[PDB]
Formats: structure tokens, C-alpha cells, sequence
């Protein structure tokens, strides 16, 4: 709608197309009549005045209409609607010839005392054949008609044109000589049969024109009967020039027709291959069913045109992906192998897919052979069988539309457990082994989180009992690195990054090298929000790292009452080995708050050691009355006997803190009760 | 306006390079560590768990990695956030070859 | 001045050197590709990567006009698997080199 001007008309407008065809008809005529007007008349016979004036005006109108038609640029490929650019383009290329040939050159010739050199400018109207050339340019750029066939008709029109012009020039050369020397011309000395072309300027223009055209036509085919022949030196020279250029034009005609016939139709090439195969097939005397198999598969390769699918490898990746998506993606989405995976990975797979058709009864993949081509059964039923060593087929599965096979062997790098053979017209989508693996490895991430899901699919088959493979190890490496990333986020405080990482498909229950979950890190650095975020995810709250440190242990050692509260509400527990030992060590340190936090978490304070002493034992021996109060509130036994029977009551007397002993005796009556 | 990812991956130029060195050490891929350590960053920087490439390499017991880490000269007595030296990780795993390398 | 195998791409084609001189350059993030060795006539490269199923240790670049004989990875693996004895001999031959590669362990 950028044609704001009310003057410029788009070059593809229907009315302008009709006008283009119409000036074409007049271009052919004004280009085919100009040689006749130049040769057979030294001034039009008045009776043609009307036709001459109407022709001149017809082109004159066109000359103007060429200022009101937009032209597509050769550098921006847009229809330039600026009137000054159209006017400049027309003035520069096709304007001198058009305007000069639009002049009434017949009237100008008559006005200037009938001077011949003025009439020689009639040939400027020969430039009007540029319209015919442009028409052939349009016709060539259309699949509706074969190119070499366009070239043949172009060459034939050129041949007809050159023949007609040569006839007109030949008769004009006859007219250059004065009528007194008629016997020395080519037509003035013509005695064909009983007719004698004595006064050749008085015969009807059609008789003379057909004589000249007969000569030109036979000269063009080099028949040269000899009845009509050059006599003058001017006629000799013209016939020599015409004859040489006619040898070039006819040789080009033969070359173009030969090029069309040796081009080779696609059906022709298929027919040659078919004939060779049939001759082979007669030599080997193959049976009718077997010959039908061979012929049918060759026909299938012919119709499928697999290279036509790779024929658009030149078009951009954007549109290439659009075509692959519009054709294979609906099929691929439904395959159970890629159930529940990212759309990006699916799109990558589709782009790398090559469709192949197979007639019933041909093995696709052979058992005992490592599959290097994963197939997506998309149309037609396939049948999978493990043929026994005794030659007994055992159909194990029937893979209909929207199914996949070969994937086990590629992901496993194992051999194909069952030979797969076709049962109907199976339109499949082959994907190469290196292609698939790449989409996971070479296309890292595209083949990390997504492939993990694919591994979930394979394990959900419930028959696959695979251990590990190159693909799987590569993935596990990537998932390890991703786990490092998400754990770094969970230990750095970057909430947005952690969100993005796990929401990109990362499993929140993964661990790093030393088995530390992101929840471990959130608790250790006391990241309340991150902890709660991972808490929502479902990360294990008593997850055990390399040293058994639970997330709630890390939270307690970090002194994050918010995080420990959250973890106990979810249910994190002190499943720590040597619990009594660590508690007694804490008592020895004197870290009152640390022990209080462990005791609040629910650490059992009655756990013994190698010396078989509870934390309360150590507190009583140490004289730590306040740690003893905390242990008492927890419920550590003050009567528990150690190796030597030294109960915490005894150790307290040994230390001599009478207040400590008194509180422990109140506890001892509590225990005895 | 989801900016500042610059400083995120600078905190990971200190870390993610260090965690990649740690990961290669834990996996056992000597060639990778050699390239990363010389072309990327020294193994003196530890991970978020305060674990030096040497610590994890010592635990795994790949002397190849350790001897290269020894060439870089990372602290052989450095403790982790868990208060544990590479020597202890080595003996915990019982990697007498890497134990001898570390004792040297 | 051409590259056959690039460092870190698993070699799928094992090459021999009939005539010419090659060079094992370790490309890096410094650009100073480390000249590990010069592969002269009657040598081979890509063998470590194929046999050991690792990536290429060093990019092999052409220095002269080199006539190289090629053996695809799948082919080579097939002949090795067929002649288990002979592949064992190959493995010893490369083990002597693996004193610095440590791939065998």
C-alpha cells in the first residue's frame, strides 16, 4: 500500500498486463512491417497512411505509460514507486530508440525531397523487437514451458525474422539499381516458368514479397534451387553475409534442439534404468514375484525422489526448519520415544530427518548389527522379529504409525535385538546414528536434560536393563556439570539463576562431586528463600553427603534458625553416625549454642562413645553446669553407667559442682520415677 | 533488564573454571585439567565447598592429576570447609600411590 | 598448510604418512599451537583416538605435499576385532608410546 501516488500503476496490474500483451502484438507487426516498408516501398502508397499513423501513436502512448509503471530494483528488490526514478530509468536505457522510432519517418522522408538516407532511419523501429525479447524473457522464467523449448521457439522466431528481413533487404538491393539495369538485378533477370519479372517495380507487392521470401526461406535451409540467385556484386555480398550468419543461426538451432533431446527427462532417465534392469532380469530369468519386487522398488525410488528432500538444502535454515516442521514434526511429536521433551530438541531432530519409503518385505535393520539409523515409523505398518538361527522368524513387535525403532541399539551402542522388516508402504523418517548422538552430544544441552528424559522413556520400557554407554556417560558428565552450576547458584545466593537453572530441566535432587545437594548448600550458607525454593522442589532434607552431613546438620552448623525450622517442618533429621561422639566433642568445645541447636533439632543426648560416655557424662566431668541443663532438658540420662560405671551423677561429684550435682539428683529422682 | 549475568559468570570465572577443574579431576581426565589449569585458571581457587582440585583429585587418587596439581604447587596442607586436607581424603580412599605422591 | 584432524574431534580416519612432513600442533586459547612432533614418512596418526575411543590429542597440520593413506575407524576396528592377536600386538606398540599417553590404564 506504499503506492500513495495516484499516477504510478503496479507492473503486474491486470490492465497493464493486457496493455503489455497488446503492444507486443504491435511490436511484432511494426517490427515485421518496417523491413517491408523499407524494401518494397520507397514511400508508403498513401492507402497505408492511416495504419502508419495509428502504429506510431500506439508506441508513442506506450513511451508515456513507461513513466507511470513501478520497476523492481536490482539492488533492493522493491517496486520503486518514485516517479523521478522511473522517469530517469526510462530516459537512460530505452528512450532514445523508442522516441526516434516513433517519428513519422515516412512523412519526414517525403518532406526532405524523398532522400534515401532519411529512409535508412526506418530501421530504428527494429528496436521494437525488444518487446518480443522481453516477452521471451518472461516466458523463459516460467515452469509452464520448458527452457530449451523456449530457446527453440525463440530461435525459430529469430529465424523467421531474419528470413523476412533478408528477403526485404534482397529486394531493396534489387531496387537500388536504376530500372534501366533491371537485367543486372536478381529479380529483373528472373524468368520463373513462363512469368518474367521484367518490370519488377510494377508487380503486386505480394508477388515480389513472396519471391524474395521464397529466396530467403530456401537460402535459410540452404536448398539453393538456383532458380532465384544473386546477380549483382551488392547482392553477392549481402547473400554472403546472410548465408554466413544463417550458418551460425541454423547451427544454434540444431544445437538447442539437440540439447533439449539430450537433456533427459526424469521419466526418461528412470526408463533407461528400468530397461537395463529388465534386460538383466531376463538374463537371470527371475520369477514374476521377484521381478515385481525389483520393479516396484525401483518405481518407489523413482516416485519418492529422496534427493528432492535434500533439494532445498540451499534455502535458509529458517525456512528449511519451517518445511521440516510442517512435514515431519507432527509425526515426531507423537513418537513415544520423544514423549515429554523440549520442543527445541524435537525441532533439531526433525531438521535432521530424511524421509524414506519402503515396499513390503524388505528388512530395514538387521538383528545382530549395531544400528546406525534410527527410524520413525510414521506411515505403514512395520514388523519386528528376531529370526532364530534355525531360520524361524519370531515377530516380537508390530510397529505401526507414530512409533520408533533402532533407538535402543544407538543409545546402547549394542546390536539390534530384532530384525525389522516392512509390511505395508512404510513411510519412515530415518535419523543417522551420528546425527542423533550429536543432537545429544554435539548439540549439548539439546542432548542433556532432554536425553535424560529419553533415558526415562527407555527405562520405562521396563524390558531395557542397560547399564552404561558412551552416550550415557557423556550425558552424565553434562548433568554433573549442570549440577555444579545449580549448586554454585544455591551456594552463591543467586536466586534468579538457580530458578532458571532448575526450571530449564535440571533435577533439583542432583549432587556435586562430593555428594552435596543444593539443599545442603542452601542450608550451609543459610539462604532462607533458596532453601524454601528448593524445599518446594522436593530435594531430600535428610540427604546424606560424602560425610553424612544432612541439610539440617549444615543448617545447624550455620546457625540459621529459619532454615532449620523449615527443614524440621519438612522433616529433616539428624541421621548422623557417631552421634554421641560428635555431641561429646561439642560438649568438650564448650559451644553452648551449638549443642543447644543440635538438641533442639532432636539429637539424642544419651548416645555413648568408644569410652561409652554420654554427652552428659562429659559435661559432668567437665563441670559444665549449663550444658548439663540443656542436656537435662533434652533428656540425657544422668544415671547411665559408662565403661567404669561412672554415671554423670558420679562425674559431677568428682568435679565438685554442688549445684550441678543437685540439679542432676533432681533429675535422678525424675528418672527413677 | 535481566542484566548482571556478567558478574555472575565472573564469580564463576573464579568458580566455574575452578569447578570445571574439580570436575575433570573427579572424572579423571588429565589432559583436560592440563589445558584448563594452564589456559584457564590455577587450582589454588577452591569450589563453594572450599574443596581444591587437589582435594577431589586426592580423594579419587588419580596421581597423574595430583602430580600436575603438585607442579602447579597447590597447598598440600589446605583444609576444606569440612576441615579435611587432601592427604586425609587420600588415606580415606586408601590411594597409596596418591598417598605417596602427597607425602613426597 | 591444511588440517586433517583437529584437537578434540574423535578421529574417525586413521592416516599414514607415505611422503611429506606433518606436524602435531596443540591448539589452545593462546594461539601458540604446540608442536608436539613432526610426522615424517612411514608414521601414523589418529591411531590413539580410534583405538582408545578418545578425542584427538593434537591437531595434525600439513607442512609439505603429503601423500597419506587413510583407514576409516569402523574398518580399522573391524580388522582389529578380527585379528585379536594382532590388535594385542598393536596395543603393546602403542603402550610403549602410552608411557606418556597413559590411555591403556
Amino acid at each position: 500500500g506504499h503506492n500513495d501516488y495516484k499516477y504510478i500503476i503496479h507492473p503486474k496490474n491486470r490492465w497493464y498486463k493486457a496493455w503489455e500483451m497488446f503492444i507486443l502484438v504491435w511490436a511484432i507487426y511494426s517490427s515485421l512491417f518496417t523491413p517491408m516498408e523499407f524494401g518494397f516501398f520507397r514511400g508508403l502508397p498513401e492507402r497505408l497512411f492511416v495504419l502508419d499513423i495509428v502504429g506510431q501513436i500506439a508506441f508513442l502512448v506506450d513511451i508515456v505509460l513507461q513513466f507511470f509503471v513501478a520497476y523492481r530494483d536490482t539492488q533492493t528488490y522493491r517496486t520503486v514507486y518514485k516517479p523521478t526514478r522511473i522517469a530517469f530509468r526510462y530516459l537512460k536505457s530505452h528512450f532514445l530508440m523508442d522516441f526516434i522510432g516513433c517519428f513519422p519517418w515516412d512523412l519526414i522522408y517525403k518532406a526532405s525531397g524523398k532522400h534515401e538516407l532519411v529512409r535508412y532511419l526506418l530501421w530504428i523501429r527494429l528496436f521494437r523487437v525488444r518487446k518480443v525479447v522481453e516477452f521471451f524473457q518472461r516466458l523463459e522464467k516460467d515452469t509452464r514451458i520448458n527452457y530449451l523449448f523456449t530457446r527453440i521457439l525463440k530461435l525459430l522466431f529469430v529465424e523467421v525474422y531474419c528470413t523476412h528481413t533478408a528477403a526485404c533487404i534482397f529486394y531493396y538491393l534489387a531496387t537500388t539499381l536504376p530500372p534501366e539495369n533491371e537485367g543486372y538485378t536478381w529479380i529483373g533477370s528472373l524468368k520463373l516458368g513462363d512469368y518474367s519479372y521484367e518490370n519488377f517495380r510494377e508487380i503486386d507487392l505480394w508477388k515480389r514479397y513472396t519471391t524474395a521470401l521464397y529466396f530467403a526461406i530456401v537460402t535459410m535451409a540452404t536448398v539453393g534451387y538456383g532458380d532465384i540467385h544473386a546477380v549483382n556484386l551488392r547482392e553477392m555480398i549481402f547473400v554472403m553475409i546472410y548465408v554466413s550468419f544463417d550458418m551460425v543461426l541454423g547451427a544454434y538451432l540444431i544445437g538447442n534442439i539437440t540439447a533439449l533431446i539430450v537433456k533427459g527427462s526424469n521419466t526418461e532417465r528412470f526408463r533407461d534404468k528400468m530397461n537395463d534392469l529388465i534386460s538383466f532380469m531376463n538374463r537371470k530369468k527371475l520369477g514374476r514375484d521377484l521381478r515385481s519386487q525389483i520393479t516396484g522398488h525401483v518405481r518407489l525410488q523413482y516416485d519418492s525422489h529422496y534427493t528432492d528432500t535434500v533439494m532445498l538444502q540451499d534455502i535458509p535454515a529458517s525456512i528449511r526448519a519451517k518445511i521440516a516442521q510442517l512435514l515431519y514434526l507432527p509425526y515426531i511429536k507423537k513418537v513415544p520415544l520423544f514423549k515429554g521433551c523440549s520442543t527445541e530438541f524435537i525441532n533439531q531432530i526433525v531438521i535432521r530427518l530424511h524421509e524414506e519409503y519402503f515396499l513390503p518385505g524388505e528388512v530395514i535393520t538387521e538383528q545382530g548389527n549395531v544400528v546406525d539409523h534410527l527410524y520413525f515409523v510414521c506411515e505403514g505398518l512395520l514388523e519386528a522379529l528376531v529370526t532364530k538361527t534355525d531360520g524361524s522368524e519370531e515377530s516380537v513387535t508390530l510397529l505401526g504409525p507414530h512409533t520408533s525403532f533402532g533407538d535402543i541399539s544407538i543409545i546402547c551402542n549394542i546390536s539390534q535385538p530384532f530384525t525389522v522388516r516392512v509390511c505395508e508402504l512404510c513411510h519412515l523418517l530415518r535419523l543417522d546414528k551420528q546425527s542423533f548422538s550429536n543432537i545429544l552430544e554435539i548439540y549439548f544441552h539439546d542432548g542433556r536434560t532432554i536425553l535424560n528424559n529419553i533415558m526415562e522413556e527407555k527405562e520405562s520400557n521396563d524390558r531395557i536393563k542397560k547399564l552404561e554407554s558412551d552416550i550415557v556417560i557423556h550425558i552424565g558428565k553434562q548433568e554433573a556439570e549442570l549440577a555444579l552450576k545449580v549448586n554454585s547458584a544455591a551456594f552463591q545466593g543467586d536466586f534468579y539463576q538457580l530458578k532458571s537453572l532448575i526450571r530449564s530441566g535440571a533435577d533439583p535432587n542432583k549432587t556435586d562431586y562430593d555428594g552435596r545437594s543444593p539443599l545442603h548448600l542452601a542450608a550451609c550458607r543459610g539462604y532462607e528463600d533458596i532453601t524454601l525454593f528448593l524445599i518446594q522442589e522436593g530435594v531430600d532434607v535428610n540427604l546424606k553427603d560424602k560425610f553424612g552431613h544432612t541439610p539440617l546438620f549444615e543448617a545447624v552448623k550455620a546457625g540459621q534458625e529459619g532454615v532449620i525450622g523449615l527443614l524440621v517442618k519438612e522433616g529433616a533429621s539428624f541421621n548422623l553416625e557417631d552421634s554421641g561422639n560428635f555431641l561429646c566433642t561439642t560438649v568438650a568445645k564448650g559451644d553452648s549454642d551449638f549443642l543447644k541447636r543440635l538438641l533442639s533439632s532432636g539429637m539424642n543426648p544419651n548416645s555413648e562413645d568408644y569410652d561409652h560416655r554420654t554427652p552428659l557424662h562429659v559435661a559432668a566431668s567437665e563441670g559444665l553446669f549449663l550444658m548439663a541443663k540443656m542436656l537435662v532438658e533434652a533428656g540425657a540420662s544422668v544415671i547411665s553407667k559408662d565403661r567404669w560405671g561412672n554415671s554423670p551423677l558420679d562425674e559431677a561429684r568428682l568435679c565438685g559442682n554442688k549445684k550441678l550435682i543437685k540439679l542432676l539428683e533432681d533429675v535422678k529422682n525424675a528418672q527413677s520415677s
